[PDB]
């Protein structure tokens, strides 16, 4: 029996005749939900409650913005295994990652609390010459306004609160909409809102919403601001037609990663590499698609790294020894099997995996791919590794960089120069220094260059693109 | 009588060749007092292809190297001082005074850039925030975004072209930049400075003017990461949303309004400042004083004194010492602005002075009670008109100041220590001038709107956020043995 | 009426022992409530060897780690809230409800202090600022001092324990605490609640009641980093003299004046503001207002409506929920005060209420025109009482405010932005209060003085940078393969 | 022949009079080469209340008019050039080369001042971080400390003034500078150019050369609110310990290790910064490379090219253009370095090259195992003498260099990623220099120490810290109408 579940409208939860929408469990494929889709009324209501609550929003107390913070942390604490079984089920990761997300999930909200209470203004001297004497300057941040969400579902949650925490810390109103495939998690966190008494009325509102009418998300003159994490040709035709509003981006990628030294040993690089090459099965921004091991090191990291890979448990993602669940979708395994399938066509050299088996796909590994396939030119968002030897460091860097994309890249070093060198060239957003690329602090400024989008996310680097500059220029005060 | 011959800059270097002229005008007296070489597609191409080979040696130059070339700037226009003056108020038209006014905030923009040059701080962060997170540490940078598109305007044809340049040089990004056709010889000027300071890598600047069949390039060439554009609203908002994948800053217009609660230290000064506001350039600025707002106590003692001082504003050749008032930009612009105004008084406008049209002049004017229906109240004048309105409540007056589409500055005139504090946290804008007109601008404050004005901030150290990128280094137990 | 008998920390375990009892009074009985443990001079040495032991362990500690130290201490004392609140009430004879008040605050800068403990950041900063200078960079980062010795005071026995303890913790800084002796009850509470935390190194922690004979070795030790001491100003200026190499943090006495040049934002809501500064703690308080200021207009308004509100207060029990006024620390000390009370009357003073004393209790007073000669005005009186005065001008006022040897804290009430401003630009202390009493402290805020009132601040974040040391990683061509 | 009369600097003043002349000899010849007039009891006495009574004034001048200042002093420092270092290498004895070099950095120290001084950046804070502190907002202003104490040394004349004089006019600080009596040249020249600054207050700076029976006023004088102090550790400490109220910060001494680990990038240029370390200012240096510790695989390679480097350094007549290394101060530190190098040879140290002397010359000295029991191990040799030892294990040669009561620089190179942040962290100093000795300072860094080498960090931003005082201005409801 599906489980029937409210959507959220200017902050309290509706049902009535909306058109029912099937949220599946991923790993058996019965509706395991029925969740209602907003209609564009319901959308024009909710940005008309977001404009309505952004006075309120604006005159909360910074200590009621870490209350409303600090009672989700709470909730999300007290219904932790509930949280991360919905997870597993909706999204079809191990319930291990799914525990794993619930935990970041409180961490991001934390790290919002803490925020909120500290957002500091400057006092800045005016008088820098002759002609500006006796001027000094007040330069404070103030909430930009009603924020437009548009959330993926690979991180159902933790990507939602990435949004969501920063905004609250802030003190800006918004309008969720979470991915179709995967809304339990924003509904849980609508539940969760729809209870704390500071945040005020129309202060949030979280809509599943039909394909004729998600493009008020993009175009909407009421919002503020723009902030989308998903698909790189999505979210780039959605800042052309954004209008106005100003827009932030998190969008796909080709995360590389070199192994020049075994840092501490190879146990631990091998682990860090098995780790990033399937994190949630491959269906990460920052999973690591590209391995460049140094020629001498390459035979003993390829028969270490495949042996681990064989290793790696695939199946039923509920189970607690379960390392690697089935992919969103059969359409989506079918994709990453013919582009497993045309990199061996192009010249690719199978070391593992490569076979399908319903939403299932095999941890796969392939030797040499050229740029001409499409696994290695493109994100393959999927349990699959292109491993590449080089000789020349220089070069492994450039090869790095030979990419559209430009989110995250690993460096594994014993060589102070060569981390510093990789630093500075990678034309990247985040260089990760002896892990593996797909490692994220929910702290730390991330975001890419290139097709990987635009700005940064990370807690207090959100904070920033939701808020806006003011100057009260002061002439003569303290003059009597 | 004879036009001055100018070079453009492609590739770091002065050129002219088999290129068509385009004829800059003396604004007052309509002579083409120059000619200035007109680029053609291949130009821009190579003008483009040439600023992404120079971005990595910009990007290598040393702190010191990016100081040396600002201050190299800033000892040139010292140098050139009256001449630059001179050609500000040739081209553009605004008074000699105005003109000098702003060369001096040019040098000061260049002087702000270098000293930031030096100063571009990076972050050590702890990032072992939970358990999970244990053993790191990271290392925040800021790094050059790299080739900019700059769009600059005719109402500052300097100093609005410094506080482009100014920060992509104290960042170390290459640019081409498209000057205002209209006034494109202050930003050749900086192009001949440029040209001789041997630091800046070959390739990382040029400044062409450009005809309209080939502007669009500015706009949607990929090669470029940023496009930074001051100028008309309508066109910016156009470029924003054509410009592709590249991050995008606008400087657009405004409808600045004051309001006058108290006198700021007494009448004298009050009527000084609004007068600096309500007729800047003019009233050829994105914040000029277009809407003032006199609590009823003080009404009748406020108009009688700006009206009186309005009419005493010198208005003439702008090469004049004692020139408060030069042309419009051309005639068409005085048409428009006589248009706007007999408009206002056709709605129901008390037209209190001025008003009338001599060519190109506008004579400095002030309306009362204009409604929200005319043109002058609902849009950007960009002319010397100033709407004066009653008040009786101060929150109202607020929230009227707020009645518009546009946000970039506002004006409180107030002894009272919680309307001050109340119009910084309500007035729905970018800069709140505290006993002074909207009119007022620091080159280091951060400069910027909401609504129609535009997005992002300018001031040097602001503009340098824009064309800089964040990277991370995320080091796993960095320091183990 | 049996005494609680309390164990003291040695290196961050509970001791009892042989030593010789020290007897805490409840100050409102005057009964034995407490016998606890007085350190020998072999333990000050212990305590201080093992705090320098277990400094790597304690630097060692992950951001995180020090976190939950914090957040477990704030978990403990919202726990054991009353018991502490009904402990503090008895050895300080405070109000229960200014007892409540002073927990509230202690959890205020436990959680301040556990959010500080995960942004210690640090500084990437560019070295080539010159030619001679290329191919240069730095890393800044904050280390621990080391072993931090604490003194601290009587008349806030947790949260001025916390405003010590809490920054070393946040840090990573292994501290020996002496605790004021007639009010150790407090500092001994926190101890117990260490104790238990798990993540804290052996050997972080000791406090350490001692004898006077051995009190100096928190003043002279050499493997002490840092002193901080907060109590009287003639001790604490001795003791900076005699530290030797150690770095120093005081806070010392106040004498704060307040000045009412308006009714912010009426007179009922001004009056409730200067009653609770003026008998804050039983004036019991470094930033008790001790002088009043008014306006010759507001004079008689306020000189009847403060002399009202101070003969409606409630002097008795500290125990009672409707106590407002509790005993003084000791009878000796009302005696003191009652002195001072009869001499500022003497020297021409005019008494409008209290100045009578029973017991340890001394009646809240107000004297009018107490002149420079006489102590009440000249020093610190730590009572309840208030000196008003009239003013006509008010450069003058400030200039008052300013006439004393201290320097903590100042109150304004005004209206005026301009007044406001000159206040803060003029008034020679750590902190201006716009619109609310002296007596006014937000645990977060920079807190601290100028003159005999100190040297340096406390504030969770502030007290953090004197308990960090800066070092450079000075890094040459460092990138360069 | 016949000595330069200079005048000295009372109240921003040049004074001569009948003062007792102090002799100033070329360190080369020994003659007299200049005369300068020393101050007595009353002039130390008029120039402190001059100081006092320019505070206000001081206070109150614009940040563009203390910029102005350094700017000033910037372009008479690069004008009067050659005729500063020829000063400089007469009154120290230090080579041209050198002297040019600390001219060079002064401009640089003045410069950084002159970016500083329009850089004085405030906080605004919230201030509502619970319930209770509800409608509360905070505006966080730093204000100048008041008059400055300056006690300067003799191995930097001129940079290590500048490192003092130019962050308290960047701040706007008067002070009183006593130049040390061997070398008060340089602070007069000085004196000179900013007496000929219009912007500065009368009183605002005073250079007294003064005799030892009045040098304690700039010690104990109530008046200042700071002391500031480079030289001698003993001295130092002892006047730290006689201040009284006012805050100190202190300069003092070092004995610098560097570790090679490797050769970074080649071998040549590693010896190339060792000797440059070693015999940096003929070690009259606090950041002078004392000791040597190279890993075993390294060693006879190093110890054969450094020795064979060091034989290869030209000492004599610090005027000619060719001289690496100049005499020392005075024949009696010459004796005393001398002593220390026999002391060394005879307690097991094995002498690799030179160790003799010639009147105030040292020749440049390499011993290799010297015990801990000498004096030139034990203590600050500052001379050219350079300990080299062998080492096994990296962590061992950490220990070993934090094997020292002093703590100021200390170098490493390394390839190695995890040695150069293992360094960076257990390095028990102010600065770790990375891929160079520890002699390298850049003029912006935080430059200090730890343990006996003293108290607080120089390097303009953080020296203007120490010389500023932090005020808050706490807002209740500050906007509300």
């Amino acid at each position: 029996t599906p489980k029937k579940y409210n959507i959220f409208l200017a902050s309290k939860p509706v049902d009535g005749d909306r058109k029912w929408l099937d949220v599946t469990n991923k790993y058996t494929n019965d509706v395991a939900a029925k969740v209602p889709q907003a209609t564009h009324k319901d959308i024009d209501d909710a940005i008309d409650a977001a404009v309505a609550a952004a006075p309120a929003m604006a005159a909360m107390g910074a200590y009621e913005r870490k209350a409303v913070l600090e009672k989700v942390v709470a909730e999300l604490k007290n219904r932790f295994e509930e949280i991360a079984q919905t997870l597993t089920m909706e999204s079809g990761k191990p319930i291990k990652d799914a525990r794993g997300e619930v935990t970041r999930t409180i961490d991001t909200f934390q790290v919002a609390a803490e925020e909120s209470v500290r957002i500091y203004g400057e006092h800045i001297p005016l008088d820098i010459s002759a002609r500006n004497k006796g001027l000094q300057g007040i330069v404070k941040k103030f909430p930009i306004g009603p924020v437009s969400m548009v959330s993926p579902w690979n991180f159902p949650l933790n990507l939602v609160a990435h949004k969501v925490a920063p905004a609250i810390a802030v003190g800006c109103p918004f309008v969720l909409k979470p991915a179709s495939r995967t809304p339990l998690s924003a509904l849980i966190l609508g539940e969760i809102l729809h209870k704390i008494e500071e945040l005020p009325l129309g202060a949030f509102s979280i809509l599943p919403v039909s394909r004729e009418d998600a493009d008020m998300f993009t175009v909407d003159e009421r919002f503020k601001l723009l902030t989308f994490t998903g698909s790189g040709p999505i979210g780039w035709d959605m800042k052309a037609r954004a209008g106005k509003k100003k827009v932030v981006m998190e969008l796909g990628g080709n995360a590389p990663c070199i192994v020049d030294d075994y840092v501490p040993d190879l146990d631990y690089t091998i682990q860090r590499l098995i780790n990033g090459g399937f994190y949630q099965g491959g269906q990460s921004c920052i999973h690591m698609q590209r391995l460049y091991v140094h020629e001498r090191l390459y035979d003993e990291v390829k028969e270490g790294f495949v042996a681990a890979v064989k290793k790696l448990k695939m199946g039923n993602p509920f189970e607690e020894d379960t390392y690697l669940g089935p992919m969103i979708s059969e359409s989506a395994a079918k994709g990453i099997e013919d582009w497993v399938k045309e990199a061996v066509a192009k010249g690719g050299k199978l070391l593992t995996g490569g076979n399908r088996k319903g939403a299932f796909i095999e941890p796969t590994v392939i030797e040499d791919v050229p740029i001409e396939a499409n696994a290695r030119k493109e994100e393959i968002f999927g349990p699959v590794v292109l491993l590449y030897k080089y000789s020349d460091f220089k070069e492994a860097v450039k090869e790095c960089n030979n990419t559209h994309y430009g989110l995250q890249s690993g460096i594994f070093t014993k060589d102070l120069n060569k981390a510093f060198y990789a630093f500075e060239h990678m034309e990247v957003g985040g260089v990760i220094l002896n892990d593996s690329p797909a490692l994220r602090v929910d702290s730390q400024p991330y975001g890419g260059l290139k097709d990987s989008g635009i700005q940064r996310e990370g807690v207090k680097y959100a904070m920033d693109d939701m808020l806006e500059t003011k100057v009260l220029v002061m002439r003569n005060v303290g003059t009597l």
